[PDB]
């Protein structure tokens, strides 16, 4: 038996969600749809600019996580938080759900992480964050038996911008691959494959990552082009399994020559798209720790993140395994 | 011209919200749709037996005053709140939200207040809250030049809960009164005026309070009687005015020998009953202090009560005097 179908390592983060008009994204000069790291200074800033707000866990290793155990697989993760109130409500949250948790936090300084997410009409995220005790995430963190014993291992792009943590992913490479384990990860983000393309293609082509998770403008900034045909033949060639997502156009799974399409699932509105990508890692990851087929992994995928998207806040707050059943994936 | 339309004085409190099953209140000894005071032992351990939750600002005198904000009113509030990073998320929602909030912390310990809500599968919202920093409340966060200033200041009668308060209510009427205002009260929960049925009914018949807001139960409890028409003879003889709400049967607002019974909206759903009193008073202090009829604050109060049960969360995050325009109530 494994103790862990997933253990997933991110950037652990507390959400403060607001909605806003479009001109607000302008005038404070956020980047729309991307993920904009932001320093103690520019947080209280924005902060100040911010109307009323809602709380909730975060992370996007979190979320993944969280997804999985809500599906009815068997989760773990690392993360670093501070010993504050936030740090305490990250934790409360993702061992509420049943996930193994168990990074200790440092000290309360740097605080816990926090991300200001500014939503659009159009159900569109911008995110803003102060990484916090995250910059402390390190080889340390590394609960090796736990990496031994989890049939995947799922990491955050996210986890290059803090200085340490990517010492703690090489380290969960080699565990999970003396132990006959699979490794995942995702692109996380546009501007992140533009900060660090040739590490992750590194760490593809040399086998460290077997499963890639990308959206359509990651895999484009992967290989900086605008032909998705080309991202998608390269993206196979350069690891074992990856699955591509394509927001309301769904998913294409590829592994070799071999290629997967699934659909979208039929939604009432696009509420929130946080987390999005997340649970579609987490509905991929449960699916193939089970067993399932390629395309049933991806319409797993599928399932989870139009959940997702939904509802505000970044993990579903309905039974997953529920709504699986119910579509017959069971 | 008056620099406040609406000053609400009540326990600062941050919610965290978590739906449950019927049998979960049952286990737990958590009495259904009351407010349920706890110590810091017992919060520590309903946090541990609690699903994953979603954090948001609280306090029904702070709600109330967000939704006069919302409306359009100038509002203010006294409450204090911890120097904490749940005291920072208070302060920072009620003042994003425009409402002028001064009082200042008095350290880190106590700690902020928070309220475990759990919303059971009807809409009914069961609290459990710790109060914290609520009980260094006192005559010293008496800002008198606001309460001088404000048409009506309104207040809880969750107040009589810790020690000092009232004596700041105290100072509120007198100068409330001094200054020709009115000054307002919710009886806030059933086994609130359990507690301090006497108090209250002292407050009222002394003039200190001239506008009481109650639910069915409130008033109810404030004769000790089962017969809801005894209850409405009563409390109109016992204040200048009185708005008695009735759930999905709407209101009845009292003035003397005239009644004024105001329909609720048709609800699809209820989501989280959370806030429904709260928001309710907010239109009709708005209504009140814009000299509209009493049917047409009543009318105000439905109106708000009625979006704010239709979302997770006790202050609408929607625009309230859109709504009111939309119904042209204006
Ligand atoms: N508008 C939409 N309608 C239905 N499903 C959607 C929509 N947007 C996203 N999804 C679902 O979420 C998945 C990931 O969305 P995408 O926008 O590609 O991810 P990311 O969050 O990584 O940007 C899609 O494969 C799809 O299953
Ligand atoms: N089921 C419902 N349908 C429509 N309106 C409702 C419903 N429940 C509450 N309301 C609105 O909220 C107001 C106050 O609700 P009530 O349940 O009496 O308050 P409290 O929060 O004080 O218990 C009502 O007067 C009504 O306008
Ligand atoms: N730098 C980051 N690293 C990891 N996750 C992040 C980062 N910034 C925002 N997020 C998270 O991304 C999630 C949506 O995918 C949000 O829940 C938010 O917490
Ligand atoms: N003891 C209390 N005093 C004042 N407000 C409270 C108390 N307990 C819970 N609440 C608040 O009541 C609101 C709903 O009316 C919630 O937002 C919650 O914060
Ligand atoms: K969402
Ligand atoms: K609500």
């Amino acid at each position: 038996m494994t103790r862990f179908d997933v253990l997933t390592v991110g950037n652990a983060i507390v959400d403060i969600i607001s909605r806003c008009n479009d001109q607000f994204l302008i005038d404070n000069q956020i980047t729309k749809a991307a993920m904009n790291l932001i320093d103690a200074e520019r947080a209280e800033l924005l902060y100040s600019r911010m109307g009323p707000a809602l709380e909730a866990s975060g992370g996007s290793a979190g979320n993944t996580a969280a997804g999985v155990a809500n599906l009815g697989g068997k989760a773990a993760y690392f993360g670093n938080v501070a010993a504050d109130q936030l740090g305490d409500i990250f934790t409360h949250d993702i061992r509420a759900q049943g996930v193994h948790y168990q990074t200790k936090p440092k000290g309360a300084f740097p605080p816990t992480a926090r991300s200001m997410i500014f939503v659009t009409e159009d159900g569109e995220r911008s995110m803003n964050t102060y990484l916090g005790a995250c910059v402390e995430l390190g080889p340390e963190d590394v609960e090796a038996d736990v990496v031994a014993d989890a049939k995947v291992t799922y990491f955050e792009g996210y986890l290059w911008d803090p200085p340490r943590a990517k010492e703690a992913i090489l380290d969960c490479a080699r565990i999970a691959h003396q132990h006959g384990r699979e490794m995942s990860m995702t692109l996380s983000d546009s501007f992140c494959v533009d900060r660090y393309r040739g590490e992750f293609l590194d760490l593809m082509r040399s086998g460290k990552v077997d499963i890639v998770f990308a959206n359509r403008q990651e895999a484009l900034s992967l290989y900086q082009t605008d032909d998705f045909e080309e991202a998608l033949n390269r993206i196979a060639a350069d690891c074992k399994i990856a699955a591509v997502t394509m927001s309301e156009n769904g998913a294409v799974i590829l592994k070799g020559r071999e290629r997967y399409y699934v659909n979208a699932i039929r939604i009432r509105e696009v509420v929130d798209t946080t987390g999005a990508g997340d649970l579609f890692a987490s509905g991929f990851l449960y699916g193939y720790t089970q067993g399932r087929s390629l395309e049933d992994c991806g319409k797993l995928g599928c399932l989870a993140a139009g959940i997702v998207i939904q509802q505000i806040g970044p993990r579903p707050m309905t039974s997953l395994s529920e709504a699986a059943k119910q579509a017959g994936l069971i």
